[PDB]
């Protein structure tokens, strides 16, 4: 009832009781562990009050007024509004708390040491896709902050019935387009090929090149979504050069500064915000390992091996690893020389260990998904590899949701 | 009741029903996942017959005679012997099947494609520590096979009462000694420091150097354990050189050829074999990443960085990664140039994916522990990073057991 997580590189032990607050289910059972399944898995007014009460009880317990006068009245206020409207509305302060804690509880996030420094943009007065575009542009500009990146989230109106849904159809505000070829291969980002042709469907005019920034596809209040192109002055990009290999520029590689995921659902006291794009800054490996070196992504280990004078015949020459380290020294160096915020997987994972100690101290635990926290290269030389982690689903939370084109009752 | 695991680098999907046979518990619940906990957690004659029956039912179902004449008689034979002796004895063939399947079910093992080619040495007639030494020496010689390594396991008598236990006190048959220093630091292998002084306790005379092979500490039939030194001609060692950097020899590094874990418990039809050393061959990373570059192990990233002309001031120069790749090219190259069997983490993980497909095909699944299967470097450029895995505990199995010095009722 009070479980222990050990670190095996430092012999450090912490005791988890925060998992007792856990409510949702993990997909694991007593006889099966699903901690490597990628995505394991309309509401009524009955269900809504325990979720609202539970949330309000932790919000007022966090401003040091649990069960006090303001809390019992807010309880009644929301109870009455859920009887009346079969839903309710969060205070600005409750929205900001809920957002920061959804991040704080995101067990797959290695960057959560920053969770309390999150800028919450309340876009709950938005009514149209143009309104959404405007809010998103201000989000991008604000979070980019000329390379001194700042964490932010923009929260569009919550789901009501279910057919009046606000959705960003992009999986990230800033993504490079993916184009299939005659010979089957892929220019640009193979991840986004289907989306890059959904945009062409709704009317995008593709500049069929490499690092072409995709347009926004914004659905407001359930209406069919509409295309908007982010002003290119708002999309900050870092050209990737190496601090030794001058042929690295000839590779002609660049990535965007702002990782801003836009396809997930924010849940706060039973309220479902289906459009809530949030951004931080990149950890180096997400670009230099996964974006660049994934087989089904940019898949550039070919060239980086070549130009380095590498033994590509033998699988065991570790030419794949050797080009992988250089690519990540190059993204880091390129980003830092342009004063664009980036964190290397060593500093980010040490920060997470530090963050984990803070959580267990003042909170009683820190839900963490080892499978996602360990970086996708050099795993065991980072401190998180050796750190046992308990994963469990606290709320408020970010949750996956299906892509909107699989679910949307179209009409136009 | 019929779960699906997906690969996300190939979009390949397999269906797991083998988990329905699963019996033991995983440590996870519906509300907590412990898949990153390192070690989560005397028998009676009542418990023994279902375990014996279950095992016999799968053994006879494997030689294509399930429920037939020989099976129902063997059932009765073991039933009668568990009534009589409150235990029982495995046939040579049942022992070999049980052993191979404990390996086959070891969800943390990436090398299981070889599980059916396991050499089972039956040492159940052993009575003394000298007998154990003899069996172990023949094991080492056989499995080493002059560098053309062969998988093997030696199975000492099963636990009976609990105070007459056969145990190898070494965690591996071949381990380098670890000596603390005046200035606190460590010569040799810091992992084994406590064992390296337990040997000195029982009378070892330490050649306090680096790669000093430890003596065996063999406990037979519950008696106090005794020291034996493996003939050095039986301990095959690979000097580590790099195929580019001639200062790599000056590092003066070597590892033993034979990974042969000796501290675990083999469980077969409810029978507990507390001493069952088993060996295969090293995957490169266990030496070049964990053994060499772990903080609390040989911790040699210092020098390999230095001699390479590396920027060690900045954490973000990825000097740690850069020395790590070279070290692993060097272990691989050194082992292969000496015709000593070694497998690189690329081939071993591709083989495991191939093996996984075989299992789901002819068996209905393959218990796999993602946390342990993904190699500790370059995780996402190997195919297992992108492979969802269901972990569950089948039997026969290898299980952890406490170190014998924490449990042994001494007397001498
Ligand atoms: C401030 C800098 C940040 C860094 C360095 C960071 C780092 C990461 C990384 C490396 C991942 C793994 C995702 C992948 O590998 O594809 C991740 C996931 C995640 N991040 Fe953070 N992040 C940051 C900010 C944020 C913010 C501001 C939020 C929310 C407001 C957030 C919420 C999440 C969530 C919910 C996930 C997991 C979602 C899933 O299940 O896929 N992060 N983060
Ligand atoms: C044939 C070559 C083999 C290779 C390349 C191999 C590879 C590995 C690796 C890399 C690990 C992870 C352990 C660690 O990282 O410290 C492992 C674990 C394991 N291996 Fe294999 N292995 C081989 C043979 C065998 C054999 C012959 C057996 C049993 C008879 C076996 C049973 C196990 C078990 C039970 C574990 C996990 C034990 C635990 O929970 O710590 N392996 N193996
Ligand atoms: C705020 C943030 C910052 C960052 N630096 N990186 C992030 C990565 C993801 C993310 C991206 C893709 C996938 C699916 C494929 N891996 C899961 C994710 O969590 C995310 F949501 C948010 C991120
Ligand atoms: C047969 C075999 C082959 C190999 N090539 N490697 C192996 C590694 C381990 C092993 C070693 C240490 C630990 C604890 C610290 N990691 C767990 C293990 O499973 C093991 F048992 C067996 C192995
Ligand atoms: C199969 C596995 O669940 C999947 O590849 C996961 C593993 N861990 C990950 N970890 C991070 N940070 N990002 C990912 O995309 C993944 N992918
Ligand atoms: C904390 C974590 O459970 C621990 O470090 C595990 C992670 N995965 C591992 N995987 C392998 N192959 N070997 C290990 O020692 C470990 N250690
Ligand atoms: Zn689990």
């Amino acid at each position: 009832r009070f479980l222990k997580v050990k670190n095996w590189e430092t012999d450090v032990v912490l005791t988890d009781t925060l998992h007792l607050k856990s409510t949702l289910e993990t997909g694991c059972t007593e006889h099966i562990c699903m901690g490597s399944i990628m995505l394991p898995s309309v509401a009524t007014k009955d269900q809504l009050f325990p979720l609202a009460k539970e949330f309000l009880d932790q919000y007022y317990s966090s401003i040091k007024r649990f069960g006090s006068k303001a809390h019992m009245d807010r309880l009644e206020e929301v109870n009455k509004e859920i009887e009346s409207t079969s839903t309710y509305q969060l205070k600005d302060t409750e929205l900001i708390y809920g957002a920061k804690h959804a991040w704080r509880n995101a067990s797959r996030c290695v960057g959560r040491i920053q969770w309390s420094k999150l800028q919450v943009f309340d876009a709950r007065d938005c009514t149209t896709a143009h309104g959404m575009f405007n809010y998103i542009c201000n989000h991008v500009k604000y979070a980019t902050n000329k390379g001194n990146l700042r964490s932010a989230i923009t929260i569009f109106p919550q789901r009501t019935d279910g057919k009046h849904d606000f959705r960003v159809w992009n999986s990230q505000l800033i993504r490079y387009a993916g184009y299939k070829q005659p010979d089957g291969s892929t220019l640009g980002d193979p991840a986004n090929v289907q989306f890059t042709e959904i945009c062409i469907q709704q009317g995008w005019k593709a500049p069929r090149g490499r690092f072409d920034v995709l347009p926004l596809l914004l659905q407001a209040n359930g209406n069919d979504p509409e295309l908007f192109q982010i002003p290119p002055e708002l999309v900050l990009e870092v050209p990737i050069r190496h601090p030794k290999f001058d042929w690295f520029k000839d590779l002609g590689l660049k990535w965007y500064g702002l990782p801003a995921v836009s396809n997930m659902l924010l849940e706060i006291g039973g309220l479902e915000f289906s459009a809530c794009p949030f951004s931080g800054w990149y950890m180096g490996t997400e670009i230099g390992v996964r974006d660049y070196c994934d087989n089904s992504r940019y898949n550039i280990l070919e060239e980086v091996a070549k130009k380095m004078d590498l033994d590509m015949r033998k699988t065991s020459s570790l030419w794949k690893d050797q080009a992988l380290v250089e690519i990540n020294i190059a993204v880091l160096y390129s980003f830092q020389s342009d004063k664009v915020t980036i964190v290397d997987h060593h500093s980010a994972t040490e920060s997470f260990i530090k963050h984990m100690e803070n959580e267990y101290r003042c909170r009683g635990g820190c839900p963490a998904d080892w499978v996602w926290i360990v970086p996708p290269m050099s795993g065991s030389i980072t401190p998180v590899f050796h750190q046992e982690m308990l994963n469990y689903r606290l709320t408020p939370s970010f949750e996956y949701q299906p892509d909107p084109w699989n679910t949307h009752v179209w009409k136009g």
